[PDB]
């Protein structure tokens, strides 16, 4: 929920120029932890998703300040989508 939660080690990055790659987004992104690989879209080339190796790598890049790939400007997301919203209310009993 809040600022710190282990269970996704991996985050989605995308809104990049043309003629990125994986291995120089990978490279981009090794500043902060190691990267797994960058999965992106060959069909088209629009998303990719860059994996991370432990969590704290992935948590390193939330707790950045401003994304940029040599000027350019990136949307990266700790890969929050279709997020269900409900009122999830309950309180404990004595």
């Amino acid at each position: 929920g809040s600022s710190g939660s282990s269970g996704l080690r991996s985050v989605f990055v995308s809104g990049f120029p043309r003629g990125v790659d994986s291995a120089q987004l990978s490279e981009y992104f090794l500043a902060f932890g190691p990267v797994a690989s960058v999965v992106m879209d060959k069909d088209k080339g629009v998303f990719a998703i860059v994996e991370m190796g432990d969590v704290g790598a992935r948590e390193a890049v939330l707790s950045q300040s401003q994304h940029s790939l040599g000027g350019h400007r990136l949307r990266v997301r700790p890969r929050e989508q279709k997020e269900f919203q409900s009122p999830a209310s309950k309180s404990p009993k004595g």
